[PDB]
């Protein structure tokens, strides 16, 4: 099981950093999207769904420094949950050599500076385990980080 980051280099645990741009003027009372489907991507080694791989995000990602007084909600493979998470999300299956884009998606809600560029503003912890065997567990953490500012006026 891997995963890559814009096309990156493999990835098969660990923290990356994921950069996205954001709208950077946004209005009072309107939400951010966080769109993570297009900068992120998994797929099985084997594919023939012989070692399934099964992919969730994990109770405690939240929002990082910062944005931590912020609420929002996570959107995951058909479901939307509050977040921070305060439980796991749903199980995705993965067992295709295909690449699959991560359904998921992140949504802000709000001086006048909302997202400062460079820093992390969320923390999603994301778990893996296969079906043959003991399952090689895996434990990957996206520290998503905005490229520009967005503002308020």
């Amino acid at each position: 099981f891997s995963c890559n980051v814009d096309g990156g280099s493999s990835i098969g645990a660990g923290t990356t950093s994921v950069y996205v741009n954001l709208d950077p003027v946004i209005q009072p009372g309107q939400n951010l999207v966080v769109d993570l489907s297009q900068h992120i991507s998994c797929w099985n080694d084997y594919g023939g769904w012989y070692d399934t791989d099964h992919i969730n995000l994990v109770q405690g990602s939240a929002f990082a420094g910062s944005l931590q007084s912020y609420k929002g909600s996570l959107y995951w493979n058909n479901v939307t949950y509050p977040f921070p998470l305060t439980t796991n999300t749903n199980v995705l299956d993965i067992g295709d050599k295909t690449p699959m884009p991560l359904p998921l998606k992140l949504y802000i809600t709000p001086g006048g500076v909302v997202i400062k560029a460079g820093e992390v503003i969320a923390r999603i912890h994301m778990y893996k385990i296969a079906t043959l065997g003991s399952g090689n567990p895996r434990n990957f953490t996206w520290n998503i980080i905005s490229n520009n500012s967005v503002v308020m006026p």
